């Protein structure tokens, strides 16, 4: 079947790495939700921005299908950048709306996990001291809501560049919300904390870059996998993510990386024509 | 207020123009829907896959603001590439998740009309004989469900290049589903059929270009503005979307195009900076 994960937070979930900094993930198994159904997934995956690049969710996904070369993993994007905890509130759009976009999922697949990662715009004055009280009641809508109170859910810290360079100088009280993150993992059931130490950013001092968000999304999955919580980064980190790199392509795979060629214009009919056959009269 | 407008369609209503032969559009008075709320529009707006390109829509709103300097204009994107008319039956997801859609803009907006453009996949092997009935019901459920029994409708034909090349080369039906979407129209109340003569297509030989997307957006306006059929190509089209590309651009705007800039890697911080201030201590 089809095992669904619902993504959730703000737009370090949604993911800001630039795409081109990293190896683009092609797998035929991973797949993602556009407006109500399955479809391959091709990052940016949780385009709420038109500056949507790179999530953690590539490499979680990637590392899924390795685990499981028999099923297909679907990815459900539903954060929103700048979101704060209070914008995530049960009444809330941006909340009703990720309920929505997890039925339709659903219809078509199971919800087996869910991937939150907020607290940016919670990292200053105060407010941190009603952060966990708040963030119970949206995880307790959502099992309740979406019938899995059991599932795993996998929240993320925050990168420790915050509260220091321009765009995200402004978040002094990060690793305020880290311990409520922290705790509440602990405390609640089913819920999973994962460091984000090491991790580094962008050039606007706020967002997780490529490269950190493709060894974020390894933790999530450790974290998901083993049912435990990520509290130091994985020693294999960076060979673990090559060795996902590495994997050979399926036909359609490769084929596809060339049906998006030739869409995008990148190259010409016959280029594209000669590029098929190439795959079509390949051995192995 | 914010007049929204849904999108509904296949691939040539999501848009598939090449982005980078067409002049950027931004208007802070077009907006688009993210995740159940608005945003600044910014192409692909209708991001159904990682190919999305220009829309007829973008065209269509920037001509809408140009009439109503007051107000501001919100797309609802819900085009499927590659759907037909038979997956948007009622009870089909796609359509139940444009009406979700749909519902999320209006508890922010007032949809004051809705753009259709599909039948490319119908456009083979008769089932043209059967597309008015279709239409129809999935009309009818429209207007019924949102509670718009005569918000204008606009629908588009399709392009003449169709059945002939490539990916376009087995719609040879695409005439008869004109003669039906026209028809539709004339009999049909509140619905204004647009003419696609003249319209070129991308290399596929199946999308309508950037270019032409650009016209065709004109087009529909044409026909919702004045509430009539466009059968024939306005003749200031050329020269009308100039006019709109000459537009001075606000401080809000310009500010816009540079935060993305920065924010996509670009340029520099201080080039960020540099260019900012610029900005701000302007004249006029």
């Amino acid at each position: 079947m089809v095992k669904s994960f619902l993504m959730l937070g703000q737009s370090n979930m949604a993911g800001r790495g630039f795409i081109n900094e990293v190896p683009m993930i092609y797998n035929e198994r991973i797949q993602m939700l556009r407006n109500g159904r399955w479809q391959m997934m091709t990052e940016p995956i949780n385009y709420d921005r038109p500056v949507s690049g790179i999530s953690l969710a590539g490499s979680f996904a990637d590392a899924w299908s390795q685990k499981n070369q028999e099923d297909i993993i679907g990815l459900i994007p539903c954060a929103e950048g700048g979101s704060s905890i209070d914008e995530w509130a049960l009444d809330g759009v941006l909340f009703r709306h990720a309920l929505t976009e997890a039925k339709f999922a659903m219809e078509s697949s199971e919800l087996t996990g869910i991937l939150w990662h907020q607290g940016e715009s919670d990292s200053l004055n105060g407010n941190y001291k009603v952060y966990y009280k708040k963030l119970l009641l949206i995880i307790e809508a959502l099992r309740k809501e979406l019938n899995v109170p059991d599932i795993p859910i996998i929240i993320g810290g925050l990168g420790d560049f915050l509260g220091k360079e321009r765009f995200g100088k402004g978040c002094t009280e990060y690793n305020f919300i880290n311990k409520e993150l922290q705790k509440f993992a602990f405390e609640q059931d089913n819920c999973y904390f994962v460091t984000a130490s090491g991790l580094t950013c962008n050039p606007d001092g706020i967002h997780i870059d490529a490269i950190s968000q493709r060894k974020f999304g390894l933790r999530y999955f450790e974290a998901f996998f083993n049912r435990k919580h990520v509290l130091e980064p994985l020693i294999n980190e960076n060979e673990l993510l090559n060795l996902n790199y590495a994997r050979t392509h399926t036909k359609a795979e490769k084929i596809y990386i060339k049906s998006m060629d030739f869409a995008l214009g990148k190259i010409s009919y016959d280029e594209f024509t000669s590029e098929l056959m190439k795959i079509n009269n390949d051995l192995e």
